[PDB]
């Protein structure tokens, strides 16, 4: 499996943060917004990474990532003249998908919750199909809505309904076979002039593999669209990481625990950032 982040979009609501700063650079308390998707591609075990963005931003996430390799894992970059939806990743994407199945997680969401990389993996690893992810919501309307019944099959799914048939958004990840590029080159622009994935995963549920794995109310699924919920999100990741002196997506961590990487490349990379905190907490860890 491949992954692809879609790290891109004009970046209006945060003005102006994000007049020389990238949304998905701006700090989720301790490290970087991009970590936290990165941190779960890698959880499901997908080490070849596509990451997309705009032309200004994308160099500044090289810059960031560099290839990969640190962390034990392939990153590649892409530039989105413009934020034509997201389907159109899987455009852009066509040539680094090529033959395999690809999961596509949005740039700007954080998912957070015990066994999520169960579920991640499971997914991951599936060999045909679609799998999203649903999420109990206040105000369903302000997303993807996915209906399901009975048994947990999927009745429809529709973008941002005036009337929600449900309270299950649709979140910002997902897993697809190989089809999905051919799928996404072959539909059009809605109202608000998108590729939207929404019929992507419309196309799959005709098909007959539109999986939906439903997170509970056990699971944190925050996204950081503005200054109110970037600075939520914020406060909710300093809670869980002042109480338990663990990381959340920290992505050194990651490579190591899932095989990626050995000790002795771990500690590499604590080696010089031991003057700050975050590198003595990769040290500690090499230190078990
Ligand atoms: O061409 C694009 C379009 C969007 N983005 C970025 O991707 C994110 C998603 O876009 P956004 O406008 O914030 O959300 P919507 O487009 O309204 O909704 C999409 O993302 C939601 C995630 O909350 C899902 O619930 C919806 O079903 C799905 O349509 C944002 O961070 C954008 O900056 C890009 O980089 N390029
Ligand atoms: C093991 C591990 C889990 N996680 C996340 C994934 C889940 O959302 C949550 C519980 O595993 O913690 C990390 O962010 N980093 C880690 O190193």
């Amino acid at each position: 499996m491949k992954g692809i982040i879609l790290s891109g979009g004009s970046g209006t609501r945060l003005y102006p943060l994000t007049k020389v700063v990238s949304k998905q650079l701006l700090p989720v308390y301790d490290k970087p917004m991009v970590y936290y998707p990165l941190s779960v591609l890698m959880l499901a075990g997908i080490k070849d990474i596509l990451i997309i963005s705009t032309p200004e931003d994308t160099p500044r996430f090289e810059q960031l990532l560099g290839g990969g390799s640190e962390l034990g894992i392939s990153l590649s970059y892409a530039v989105q003249s413009s934020p034509d939806g997201l389907a159109q990743a899987f455009i852009i994407g066509e040539e680094f998908i090529g033959d395999d199945n690809v999961a596509l997680v949005l740039g700007d969401n954080i998912f957070y919750g015990h066994g999520f990389t169960e579920l991640l993996q499971r997914a991951a690893n599936r060999k045909s199909g679609a799998t999203i992810f649903g999420y109990n919501v206040k105000d369903p309307q302000r997303f993807g809505v996915v209906e399901f019944d009975e048994k947990g099959k999927v009745i429809s799914i529709e973008e941002k309904p005036e009337e929600p048939k449900s309270s299950y958004a649709v979140t910002g990840l997902y897993f697809y076979d190989n089809r999905v590029v051919d799928i996404a080159k072959n539909i059009t622009p809605s109202a608000r002039g998108e590729l939207e994935i929404t019929d992507v995963n419309k196309a799959y549920l005709e098909l007959g593999e539109l999986h939906v794995e439903l997170l509970g109310r056990g699971f944190a699924w925050l996204d950081t669209g503005t200054h109110e919920s970037l600075l939520q999100a914020s406060q909710f990741i300093e809670t869980i990481e002042k109480r338990q002196s663990l990381k959340v997506a920290c992505l050194e961590e990651i490579a190591y625990r899932m095989g990626y990487i050995s000790r002795e490349q771990l500690i590499k990379l604590a080696e010089p950032l031991m003057k700050n905190e975050y590198g003595q907490y990769l040290m500690n860890l090499a230190h078990r």
